[PDB]
């Protein structure tokens, strides 16, 4: 079961040569999705060695309403170095998004309390809804969003969640992104008392630079291991998470592969 | 080619039973998708007739960036009436969001114009987005947008559109979105002076409202026939079509089947 690889491997052979504004050029394909089963095991990919400590404490950082780059920096992590200004600053992004999004009035919106008391209260809600595409605060932000729109559902004690990614760096980012939200998934599901379900990933630009498809040629030829287990420690509030309470468990990934960034 | 029909039988059979909002009851699946091929057809479905001037003047009216159901009266369109104030005010819903998000700057965001410019200017860009989920203007509006973020991308001077709908009344909803998307996909090729790929429709909840299950298993008996082509008359500006310029050619439907809205 290799949603990811098979992506993958579909926009190599089908997508189309594209420039883009990095100018590094890929091969892209629009409107791609993928789906996975969170109770059959965490999607962190075995075909190659992914940074797991880099996704966790980029999500860690979401969470904590941060846009500077330098709590990262504190616990090892460089991902968002090369759009940040001189004083580590990235604009109103994700985070900043997602737990203080700025209403008319001037009060500060957070989606993700918002999110976790419905699914607690009203889980049949249609509305369970997390947006960073914040269209006023845009143009001050580093990078626009790229996992942009997600949303939550609840089925028989089941939580399952979507995300719109409007823009997708298929060998560097992707791995990451999967990773990132299906840990918010087990969080979220962990905070409202549910048990977790499908991760439904969508996508719109779905790309590959250029210059990773040595790389991606690398890892389609390797063949997938059983998927890790992830294990949260218990906490009061999803605010208090720590990167000591993620644990996964047996990941047993091929070797890591090397590539560079498109800026 | 029935990509509609295929998503209301899969689920009819397989949707889970769900209580919601208006009390109505629905079956319901999350995260399916649709794909047309616009060169090939207008998909407005040919198992029911659908009411196509609504949808029409839908648009249109969402193009005005109006959020009163006057305009709408005017021409004959009674869409939007369970849920408008006695005054006709629905709040800051699809048109508002559209034309006129406010900017926390005071000065209001034209979305449809930014994407037409980044269409003419920057056809490979990753950012062509409309988004009308204004977070901190949800509490404001009648009902929270379900079409509620969409994307355009260009390959070979074809233009693709991809809509995240989070909350989708199978039988009477999407036949509209999917013609209301078809249709602005077609408006904003003609303005930037492109040919029509692919509509992508993407769907959160995805439900069955349980007093629509007899139309369904109606609808679902017959064949499909041919779509109709659409042809738009020349404007110099997307705001400046007319209900007059949207013309169907051989629309030929069974018969309408008709069904109570959920309020
Ligand atoms: N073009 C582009 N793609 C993106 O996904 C991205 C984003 C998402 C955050 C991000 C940035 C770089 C890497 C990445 O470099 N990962 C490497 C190294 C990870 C590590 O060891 O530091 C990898 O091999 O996964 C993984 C995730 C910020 N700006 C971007 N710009
Ligand atoms: N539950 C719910 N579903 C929706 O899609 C919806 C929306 C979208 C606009 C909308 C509302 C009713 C009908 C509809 O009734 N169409 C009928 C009659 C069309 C006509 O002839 O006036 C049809 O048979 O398609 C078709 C489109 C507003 N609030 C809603 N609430
Ligand atoms: O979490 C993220 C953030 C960014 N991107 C990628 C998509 C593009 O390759 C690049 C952003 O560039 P634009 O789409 O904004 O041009 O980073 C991701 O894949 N995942
Ligand atoms: O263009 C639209 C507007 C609304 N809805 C439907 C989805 C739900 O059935 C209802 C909205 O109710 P909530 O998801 O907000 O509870 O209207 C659509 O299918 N298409």
């Amino acid at each position: 079961m290799t949603p990811y690889e098979d992506l993958l491997r579909f926009v190599l052979e089908t997508g189309t040569p594209k420039s883009d504004r990095t100018g590094t050029g890929t091969r892209s394909l629009f409107g791609q999705q993928m789906r996975y089963d969170l109770s059959a095991g965490f999607p962190l990919l075995t075909t190659k060695k992914v940074h797991f400590k880099s996704v966790a404490y980029e999500l860690l950082w979401f969470l904590r309403g941060d846009s500077n780059i330098g709590w990262l920096h504190e616990h090892g992590v460089t991902i968002w170095d090369e759009w940040a200004s001189d004083t580590g600053e990235l604009g109103p992004i994700y985070g900043v998004q997602w737990r203080s999004w700025p209403a008319p009035s001037g009060e500060h919106i957070d989606q993700i309390s918002a999110a976790l008391d419905l699914l607690r209260t009203d889980p049949d809600s249609r509305r369970i809804i997390v947006s960073a595409w914040n269209v006023g605060e845009i143009e001050r932000m580093a990078l626009p969003p790229c996992h942009a729109f997600f949303q939550f559902y609840v089925a028989d004690g089941r939580l399952s969640c979507q995300l719109y990614q409007r823009s997708a760096d298929l060998f560097l980012g992707v791995p990451f992104n999967i990773a990132s939200y299906a840990l918010l998934t087990h969080m979220m599901a962990a905070q409202a008392g549910l048990s977790v379900g499908e991760f439904i990933w969508t996508g719109g630009d779905c790309h590959i630079y250029d210059n990773h498809v040595e790389q991606v040629r690398l890892q389609l030829s390797r063949e997938p291991r059983p998927y890790p287990k992830l294990l949260l420690a218990d906490r009061d509030s999803i605010f208090e998470y720590t990167y000591e309470d993620i644990v996964v468990k047996n990941y047993d990934p091929h070797p890591a592969i090397k590539a560079p960034v498109a800026v």
